[PDB]
């Protein structure tokens, strides 16, 4: 493995993905990644509502790391002087030691570096599961995905190539938030004051917020992804701990690999996929008109009432022959 | 597309679907429905609980419609004067403009005309999707499905073509009725009385009842649907909110396209099915007993205490081969 | 059918399984089966939580019955003199009479017996369902599965045998324990006190516990289920009642019928699969690393809050390429 060629990847802000090969450039690697682990404050509503997030290099979801199969992943996970809990790091994607998270146990002002081998091909979950406080760190945001694309790049059922033009990472976050004797969202001074309270909303298996990448219209708006007619792309998404159901309004998942998985054959023509808590999953999608798309969790009062929606920015010309309006609303 | 021959068709009420052809008889045909939207007072139980849906053609879920693929669907919607809400339709079968519903925003006393065309085979939700108020149209029961079939009928994983003999459409719906100081169910004068109380009903994600056609018990009794031994039956099942896992007592999903799809092979001898919300799927199935079958969604609770619950009414003559009471109930 | 060779099989509690062999050593052949009923009082939690169970063959979950393809179960059905309540069995693996719901039913110091051919490969649930009462009997534990293995034993997508070293079988449950105004569990003296206001819970849909075995920890420490590096174990998990996602921490699921139907081919690497309430999965895993895994219900609330966790203790050596601590949690 020394003599195995090296390389550093920087990471970028989900819903974004690192610069990478779809098709493997040459033969296996050990990729290295670096991440701080970050405990802070995050607004999550236009009502002001705090959650104090556990934070992969700074985000929720943490960032999505790509390899290939059968290269090494070598991560350098730092726990910083200035958090005050215990952390460490479960990859779904590795064999052993609980994903890894037996051998990265770090408190702050430790590091640890973990080498494993990306033996099985797609999108897979990774999160904290400190003993002892396991879903905790995890509804607190601290969890995201990595995927391991197949050496000779994406392929349908069939064996045709499959190549995308863009690609983007949305994870999902289910929040507890506890209230006050009066319906207002309690806030506190520090991460372990909410534990207590946070507790006694999980156990009741009903969130307050699912939101995606963070917040209430993270991705909306100004924020919303971007694309052309004609262009294809990868959604990936990621839900760590609670089931969800994707689907693009006004679009479709033309092949998706609902359970992650690139050696079990895509499902082709969805309208809404299902990924279950735990899992990652990826839609491949061409774009044939123009306009707004929202991509939801379509359990619509999660969606709509809880925060699961994101927008899609479609430029390009509209196709009559798909659909027209023959009579425009009228009396 | 106006040298192409057009057939206007006259839905039926749910169960039952209006007649088609499983093998596409011609060639592509323009396909004319009408549906009227009506806001109207349903009693959902035994109790006299009442609900102020909004309901397609009159009736929860919507009528099935049928077209085959390469087809184009063309629907006059019609939102009568007497209404007091703004609707529009969104079908997941359909490609652009939010699957229609942004072309198809129409105010009491409005009218409008849509055309698309159904580009993949399967089983589609539709639903009403209003800016703003989404969810609450929805599970006011402004919901159904349509079904895109393949020009050459339907067929197995490998070729073998599947010719049903009975159809029947199973829209499911989950409904929040909001409940007085002494745990009784609240009656409005209008559906816009509702809105605050069903909203906070909503954000428990807990439904007071889970239904089949609209109410608990209807299709059980004499409304119970009806096959023979021998006979070939197809179940689209529909939720347009929320997961379901439907499940014949007594038979199996002998091919069931859960995902909906049918360029997607199905999965074969199934006891229990899911089917995510926002999502239609089709069970086939050839009855080998006589006697009456329940169909149910499996968890048990919703089947029974929350009214996801119908009946199957066989006849026939009974296979000892298959089962029989060696000793029957005795001290 | 008369001509037929019996079997008398001796059932073991689970996680372990009877003698079986995996491929079928003869023709078909009528495998006997006995069961007593037990209504009796477990504890299912370390704060001395009772609940009165109404067990098959006294465990929650009964035991996991193993038959091949086309061979006929006959099972007799005991219900003791000393129960208070009748009872009765559904086997969603057979064809017709309700899964046989409808001609056990059995009064206290009733037997009867059943008998139905095994037409389709899998593993199936099997529960007890007395009408008006469907979800009582099955959410106080009363609810196994059982394995019908095709003729020629388990195989991939491409005919490839796959043989399993052990197999283990872990019954999920879901409880609905009432509370007192204190927020203590309650208990009663006889099964029907708490009726009125076990039902009260279960419409809440949220349940109190969700465990492995019938206890929480009842399959961790001294308890944990055993495996070595290169063994193959499968893995049968089922709810008869509720959806599970289960995943194995540290490993995957090399092939997986999620569905439990093996005539629908095994998905493959996955890292968390998704079971519907109403049916039972089978995974298949090759051990890689030594090491405790811990085998849970991937909604970590259910898994660390609730008790749906489960451990592996396995023996061997470690592989250092699939994973090593680089650099051991360091200042
Ligand atoms: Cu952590
Ligand atoms: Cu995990
Ligand atoms: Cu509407
Ligand atoms: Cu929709
Ligand atoms: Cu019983
Ligand atoms: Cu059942």
């Amino acid at each position: 493995i020394a003599a195995l060629p090296r390389q550093k990847v920087e990471l970028v802000d989900p819903p974004f993905v690192h610069a990478h090969s779809q098709v493997a450039e040459g033969g296996p690697k050990v990729v290295e990644f670096t991440m701080v682990i970050e405990e802070k404050k995050i607004v999550i509503d236009d009502a002001g509502t705090e959650v104090h997030a556990m934070a992969f290099n700074g985000t929720v979801p943490g960032p999505l790391m790509v390899v290939h199969q059968d290269d090494y992943l070598e991560l350098t996970l730092i726990n910083p002087e200035t958090n005050t809990l215990m952390h460490n790091i479960d990859f779904h994607a590795a064999t052993g030691a609980l994903g890894g998270g037996g051998l990265t146990e770090i408190n702050p002002g430790e590091k640890t570096i973990l080498r494993f081998k990306a033996t099985k091909p797609g999108v897979f979950v990774y999160h904290c599961a400190p003993p002892g406080m396991v879903p905790w760190h995890v509804v607190s945001g601290m969890n995201g995905a990595i995927m391991v694309l197949p050496r000779e790049g994406l392929h349908d059922g069939k064996g045709k190539a499959l190549t995308y033009d863009k690609i983007y990472y949305v994870g999902e976050q289910d929040f507890y938030v506890p209230r006050d004797e009066n319906g207002k969202y309690k806030k506190y001074e520090a991460p372990g004051d909410a534990y207590e309270d946070t507790v006694k909303v999980m156990r009741t298996l009903t969130p307050t917020h699912v939101v995606f990448n963070g917040a209430v219209g993270a991705l909306t708006g100004d924020k919303a992804m971007t694309a052309a007619v004609g262009e294809k792309v990868l959604i990936v998404h990621s839900q760590a701990n609670r089931d969800t159901r994707p689907h693009l309004i006004g679009g479709h998942g033309d092949y998706v690999w609902a359970t992650g998985k690139f050696n079990t054959p895509p499902d082709v023509d969805q309208e809404t996929w299902f990924i279950p808590g735990g899992a990652a999953g990826a839609a491949f999608y061409t774009f044939q008109q123009p306009g707004i798309y929202a991509y939801v969790n379509h359990n619509l009062i999660e969606a709509f009432e809880l925060g699961a929606a994101a927008h899609f920015k479609v430029t390009g010309e509209w196709n009559d022959d798909l659909m027209t309006s023959v009579l425009a609303p009228s009396g």
